[PDB]
């Protein structure tokens, strides 16, 4: 199988890599593992102006004031348990957000700060009949209200919440209060259930405290019941947020309609749905096991036809030290990372289930050593009923001597493994910055991208409406509008010339520059940088982009095109003249 | 030779790629072309906290207020015309800066904003006896003073300057006022001469004007002459800058001792010294030629022993449409990018010099098609007398369909070419983000890096000194100190625990957290993120890092370690308790 992609050949799959603590999404080609694009999300990108432009800051909202993020879990929207290539969603653990990327344009187009929570970590998407909800965990227990009067984690009103976000509007759909906490989450192949791991059933703040119980749990959600109750008006609201909040905690040993708690050892981490839709599989972490929940049995467990939530457990195979995550080949095998043993282990799921019933059968097929300390792993199409069993990527946290030395900070090592046959074979070591946690792969044919921008694109639609209010036709016009101490420059750009090559303002004026790139050849991107003003943005063919800054320095100040666009690139410049105060 | 670096195998060279309009520097392994590390410079990095930490912000100075940069030209310090592996230097065109990276820790340790200029573009280093100076072009003509009274470029006080920076102290050494402008720059193999291309001899602000003259020039600097005048005290100063300024403009047709202007067609761009030290080679851009300046004729030219400046031109090879840059195989051949024709042309310098004198000889050896529109190019060790003729990288601006489609914004195509034989061979297409402009290669054995930090390292020495005055021992102390509205938290860290796991403050307190990673195992980095406060940073083994923020929200606020560091990483957390105002 494959591995090398020569000059002029194309990769077979797209890979969407989390940027981890660096805050972007990275687009790679697979199997070459080459990075094709960076999509700024929670990071400020000097190149495109993400975090500086008026269009980006509108999307970010009030959260545009943060210069950091911490992303882990990239996921592609689904239709009937297959990728539809519409959206990618990702979490921000640092500043508690979820963002949506439009895959047609490879840009973040929506962002939300989840209300009344701390630390968005686990994230996954409804699969069936389609991604109606984005599911996301808030990891940390906090007081409600968090007003500084109570700090105790055991308080009646100290808890965390499971979050559902409407995938299309990117507005909150509902929140569910839970016992313990939340780590990772996955969804079924019907749309009725979702599940999450919990490592802090103790509601402790100290290490020993958090490891006290032999068992924490997987919490299972009946979204049907949730939706039913929201429809009926049977919910509370918290603070000034209008989001429906349901109580999924236990009361005096009795369940809520919304949740069931399945005991699982021990500070479990991964929560993974098998490609056949049979199981939620929780990785044991401190327990050298995985726990297999039979989704089949969940209706009976919510109907109470079951005397014990442990009865939904149909497998608990011992695999090795520190199991963290599980993926699938669609051939009946599961692949689990063993952080401590530094291996990926291949195991047979139906054999594991028979072994749980006492049968003497070896469900373990192979252990591949990886380099070093694997976290997540991802098999091609593993989140869909189309799991194709071809490629596997294991994402390891300590690269040691696997790459040239680069100082005290090392890359992560994302290792590509061919799983197409009977024996797993390590084929590529991929260094990556700032710790991608997870990644997702999609077939080439699953992603359709725009070659050039549409003038009606929603990404800059508000800017078009601003322009129309000034009587500006963006496709043709070069004009300076004055409004008190505001100056709005509108210009077309066509290599190698800006449409407005000079303009004069007064010291202290707030200047908005709006640029529409009217080159129609694909790939002729323009840039716009104002020297010594901290101003920088990209304008691609048929895009409009705007940026606003104060002209607080008198004199001549040059601006230039940053994207090499024409033989006369260097000469694509202009002059802002600032009259003394 | 080579090409594929399999798992467990190591690359043969380091590549340092400029990060372009993105602002960082990128470390690659060559020939695999995989990215090993990102080093933040002008960008704000969420992962390591560059632009957020006190250490980084002190390095940036007043410029820390900018979130962007635009870099082009990375260069490694030299001893005796060979790479010494001490420092890498890079420009910022956006906000007029030069940065120094220490190659032992792979971090930016110094930064300067060049005074009284706009837009630092061309940058190269002194070769012999070693890198005493960093040479840097200010591209854009401005008024002096630039106070808004005059905007005219033709004003006798409107000009740009050539800049020299002390490589060791990173303070300005001198500036030289020039006629016209400055684009790219190189230095000879003795320390006496430097050279730069000019495209705006016209002092124009528009395309018509900038393209008028059949010829602009290469300006040549007699650095010895300049240094003499600084030593003599024969210089002026501009504004509040104490930097010695020398006047290298012709007056009434008369030459200064500092400069000579050599007419060259037309808007020339590349300015490259051959690895045998014989020629300054200017790429003709709008002329389909390069111009070769014999460096051994330069003493005569400054001595007044030559009839006209054109007497130093010893070759003017006709290469093809849009020649931009030139590199060297150390075997007597040059390689030039042709932007319009979209090719790299291999040519013999000796034979081109003979053809200029009349001889009939085809100096052109081969033209290789590249994909597409090449900007810079770089052969292994080309900036040194050790040019080894193994690898060539051509960095093309338009990748078209050479990679999977990723929307309207395309990657650059940095193509790896085997030049070890007589025939150039394309072996690899490397996609890159944000337009690297140039790159530089060095042998594995030319770079030596730290495995772990030294506690005495100058990078965070000021923080250590500050901590002492507070009566703190960073190596052991886990402590909170208070003064009015300020709170200084000092802690050690060892996987999987912060040394301080809780602290309480009053709403509105300015909090500085200083963390010392006391692990001694390589690769065991920690992170520190305060949820919902825009606070993020890296602390590597034996590093101290600090960061400051306001506690402007009452309640409980979690902080956590972002760097996956242990099986118990998820549990490396702590609590900031903020009492209501
Ligand atoms: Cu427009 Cu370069
Ligand atoms: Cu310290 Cu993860
Ligand atoms: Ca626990
Ligand atoms: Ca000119
Ligand atoms: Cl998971
Ligand atoms: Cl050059
Ligand atoms: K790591
Ligand atoms: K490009």
């Amino acid at each position: 199988q494959k591995i090398h992609v020569g000059p002029g050949e194309l990769d077979d799959y797209y890979g969407f890599w989390s940027g981890g603590h660096q805050g972007e999404v990275r687009v790679l080609g697979v199997p070459s593992m080459r990075e094709l694009m960076r999509i700024p999300v929670f990071n400020v990108d000097s190149a495109t102006g993400w975090g500086l432009t008026n269009e980006s800051r509108h999307i970010m909202g009030d959260s545009a004031k943060f210069l950091n993020g911490d992303c882990h879990h990239p996921h592609i929207s689904m239709t009937d348990g297959k990728y539809d290539g519409k959206y990618l969603f990702i979490n921000d653990k640092a500043n508690s957000r979820v963002a949506r990327i439009r895959l047609d344009i490879m840009k973040c187009d929506k962002m939300i700060t989840v209300p009344n929570v701390q630390a968005i970590h686990g994230l996954r998407l409804q699969k069936v009949p389609h991604t109606k909800y984005v599911f996301a965990n808030a990891e940390f227990i906090i007081p409600h209200p968090n007003d500084g009067k109570v700090f105790d984690l055991q308080d009646e009103n100290s808890y965390t919440m499971y979050n559902a976000i409407d995938a299309e509007t990117m507005e909150m759909a509902f929140q569910v209060i839970v016992d313990g906490n939340l780590d990772n989450t996955d969804a079924d192949y019907t749309g009725r259930f979702a599940a999450a791991t919990c490592y802090n059933s103790e509601k402790a703040f100290d290490l020993g405290g958090m490891m006290r119980n032999e068992r924490d749990w997987v919490v299972v959600f009946d979204i049907h019941a949730v939706e039913a109750a929201v429809k009926a008006g049977d919910f509370i609201t918290l603070g000034d947020s209008k989001t429906p909040v349901l109580d999924g905690r236990k009361k005096d040993g009795k369940d809520s309609k919304f949740t069931r708690y399945v005991p699982v050892p021990k500070n479990p981490h991964g929560c993974n749905t098998s490609s056949d839709g049979k199981y939620f599989i929780a990785a044991g972490k401190l327990s050298p096991t995985c726990s297999m929940i039979a989704i089949d049995k969940l209706p009976d467990l919510f109907a109470g036809k079951l005397a014990d939530p442990r009865d939904v457990i149909v497998g608990e195979p011992e695999l090795g030290l520190g199991p963290l995550h599980t993926t699938f080949d669609g051939r009946g095998n599961a692949y689990t990372t063993l952080f401590i043993d530094s291996q990926v282990v291949k195991w047979n799921m139906e054999e594991a289930v028979r072994a749980y019933k006492g049968e003497k059968v070896n469900y373990i097929k192979q252990k591949l050593d990886v380099h070093y300390q694997p976290g997540h792993l991802h098999a091609s199409l593993c989140e869909t009923n189309e799991a194709d069993g071809k490629w596997l990527v294991a994402l390891s946290k300590f690269s040691k001597d696997r790459f040239l030395p680069v100082g005290p900070l090392h890359p992560e090592n994302d290792q590509l493994i061919d799983i197409s046959g009977d024996e797993m074979k390590l084929v590529h070591d991929g260094p990556t910055f700032a710790e991608p946690h997870d990644c997702i792969m999609a077939r080439r044919d699953q992603i359709k991208t725009k070659k050039i921008w549409d003038r009606n694109d929603p990404f800059f639609a508000p800017t078009v409406e601003m322009a129309k209010k000034d009587g500006i036709n963006l496709d043709t016009d070069n004009k300076v509008i004055r409004d008190g101490n505001k100056v709005r420059v509108y210009m077309t750009s066509m290599a190698p010339a800006f449409g407005v090559q000079e303009f004069t303002v007064k010291q202290g004026d707030e200047v908005t520059v709006t640029i529409t790139n009217i080159d129609q050849i694909e790939d002729v991107s323009h840039g716009f940088v104002v020297v010594n003003h901290g101003v920088s943005m990209e304008i691609s063919p048929q895009q409009t982009s705007s940026i606003t800054f104060v002209a607080d320095k008198p004199g001549l100040h040059w601006y230039y095109c940053s994207w090499f666009c024409h033989a006369l690139h260097m000469e694509m410049v202009g002059r802002m003249m600032v009259e003394p105060a």
